[PDB]
């Protein structure tokens, strides 16, 4: 594995900081049906866990930004070991509200935020279930009821007290994880806004910056790219199938193809992770930049998992630099 380059955008001298952004591929979907090109040794997650832990702690980012979480690895892996290297963390799992047994709530993922303590102070956490958003803002409207409030996706968010000696200062750091299916590009864009506006709101109980990590499951193309991006998108457009604006400016970290993919499998490989960041109050420094293809290539590795790369994502990673 060659190391991936660092591509620097700007120049330092405010607060640096680093933030991760990683889709982990929980242990429960990682079956030889769904990655058949992937040998079973390589699959099963006593073997993974060790490369995704690797990559974390090398990255050593001062934010990161988990999905595909396992609870029960949460606490008996994620936590512990980055306590061990200076973190406090943040989780929640989807299906809180569903009925299951013991041994399936410990197999249900979800989303974590962590952060170096000596950087940052915890101030507040909360929870974002978008099926339940969507069932309080139904309105007699089938779409919502039917496609919307059937999805279990959640989102999680944090707000910080960024330390003063790294220039009262806040930062809010929100992760979700949307729905996959791309029959569903409504789904997506709903709950990219129902997260927005839940967000909108956490900022107002506590003009104050933000990083939002996601796997959004959409192309750059695509409406919720779109309505991010642009502080808005229209009540017509095509992804809702069947004008909607939001208060912050955000850019996307890797804006203007800076990867060619974050999840790369056989039957798929595209943009769909993000990291924006409100640009009134922060400037991008750098990104970690893609795996050389031609060391993809050489290997003959056209799908992820593999021996050496232990999810079908690529970790995003970003410097960036905050003014008050
Ligand atoms: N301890 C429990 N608490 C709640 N639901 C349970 C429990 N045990 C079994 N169930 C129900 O039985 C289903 C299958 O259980 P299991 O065979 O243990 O996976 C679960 O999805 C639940 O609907
Ligand atoms: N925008 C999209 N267009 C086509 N397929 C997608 C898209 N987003 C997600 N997928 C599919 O869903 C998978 C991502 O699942 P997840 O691990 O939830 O990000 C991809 O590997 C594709 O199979």
């Amino acid at each position: 594995l060659p190391p991936r380059p660092w591509i620097t955008l700007k120049e330092r001298d405010s607060a640096s900081f680093t933030v991760m952004c990683y889709n982990v591929l929980c242990d429960k979907y990682a079956t030889r049906q769904l990655y058949g090109y992937c040998p079973s040794w390589a699959l099963n997650w006593e073997y993974r866990k060790k490369g995704i832990m690797e990559e974390i702690v090398n990255c050593d980012a001062d934010i990161i930004s988990l999905q595909e979480v396992e609870t029960e690895q949460y606490f008996t892996l994620f936590l512990p070991a980055l306590k061990e290297r200076g973190y406090d963390g943040f989780f929640s799992p989807k299906s809180r509200a569903k009925i299951m047994s013991e041994q399936e709530r410990k197999h249900v993922d979800g989303c974590a935020i962590f952060f170096k303590t000596e950087k940052f102070t915890l101030v507040q956490k909360h929870t974002v279930e978008f099926n339940q958003v969507a069932m309080a803002n139904s309105d007699g409207s089938e779409a919502m009821l039917n496609r919307v409030m059937t999805k279990d996706n959640i989102g999680v968010a944090v707000v910080l007290e960024v330390h003063k000696e790294l220039f009262k200062q806040l930062l809010i750091v929100a992760n979700a994880h949307m729905h996959w299916d791309p029959e569903y590009s409504d789904v997506k864009l709903i709950q990219t806004m129902m997260f927005v506006s839940e967000v909108k709101n956490i900022l107002e109980k506590a003009s104050i910056p933000l990083v939002l990590c996601a796997d959004l499951n959409s192309l750059p193309d695509s409406g919720v790219v779109e309505y991010l991006s642009n502080g808005g998108v229209a009540d017509n457009h095509k992804d809702f199938k069947e004008r909607i604006t939001h208060g912050f400016q955000l850019k996307s970290a890797y804006e203007n193809n800076l990867m060619p993919y974050t999840n790369y499998t056989f039957d798929f490989k595209g943009v769909i992770d993000y990291i924006f960041y409100s640009k009134t109050h922060m400037n991008v420094l750098g990104v970690l930049g893609p795996l050389d293809p031609q060391w993809l290539v050489e290997n003959n590795i056209t799908g992820c998992p593999h021996p050496h790369i232990p999810s079908d994502h690529f970790s995003l990673l970003t410097q960036l630099e905050l003014h008050p």
